[PDB]
């Protein structure tokens, strides 16, 4: 699928295996995104470090 | 892991091998939930039913 870049004005299409979106934000504060892509598996949570997936065309 | 249940005033902690939460929305019009729990993968989305995953108590 298609899915967004850091900055999302920007996007890619995903390679194979590659059936998620993500988004990877820090807790410090409220959730500046600091990684955004393609994704095979939903990323479980760290304590600063936050994953949200979903699998629809630059949803991320 | 604690996930929220479809009426999320009410959330449930889940078994192992289910590490994320998730909420299952109608892509008909407005966005709603007709799903939320504990799961193993984040499920990919079809035309119509959409799914975002997260990891921390209570996110979905």
């Amino acid at each position: 699928l298609k899915c967004n870049k850091l900055i999302p004005i920007a996007y890619k299409t995903c390679p194979e295996g590659k059936n998620l979106c993500y988004k990877m934000m820090l807790a410090s504060k409220k959730m500046v995104p600091v990684k955004r892509g393609c994704i095979n598996v939903c990323p479980k949570n760290s304590a600063l470090v936050k994953y949200v997936c979903c699998s629809t065309d630059r949803c991320n």
